[PDB]
Formats: structure tokens, sequence, C-alpha cells
């Protein structure tokens, strides 16, 4: 589960979120893995990774539901 996805796997799948394309390298060089990923917090997201609003939103939207499945 996303627990264990790799820092490339995060990357991958924040490009594949719509309109995310350009945030998978900002990801990889913070060296997120799926570990950390689901630690972040949407301030970690906004203020951290300085990525917008819109972005942010679906991002930690899908962190939220990830946890849920655990």
């Amino acid at each position: 589960s996303v627990s264990k996805w790799s820092t490339d796997e995060v990357s991958e799948f924040i490009q594949s979120l719509p309109g995310c394309e350009e945030h998978g390298k900002v990801f990889k060089d913070e060296q997120i893995d799926g570990e950390a990923f689901l630690l972040m917090t949407q301030t970690d997201i906004v203020k951290i990774m300085s990525i917008k609003l819109g972005p942010a939103l679906k991002i930690f939207n899908s962190i939220l539901m990830f946890k849920a499945a655990e």
C-alpha cells in the first residue's frame, strides 16, 4: 500500500493527478517516499513545498483518502 511506496512511486503518483505534473520533481527532491507522504499536512504542501492551493488540495485529499484506507 501507499506506506511502502518508494520515492519514485510517490512522484509518479503525484504526476498522475490532474494539473499536478510539474510537482513530481519537488516530491522526489525532498525524498517523499510513501511513508513520509502519509505524514504530510496541507501546510507542509502549501508552504514548505511551495505548491499552490489547487494542486495542494488534490494532493492532500489523496493523502487523507489513503490514510483512511488503512
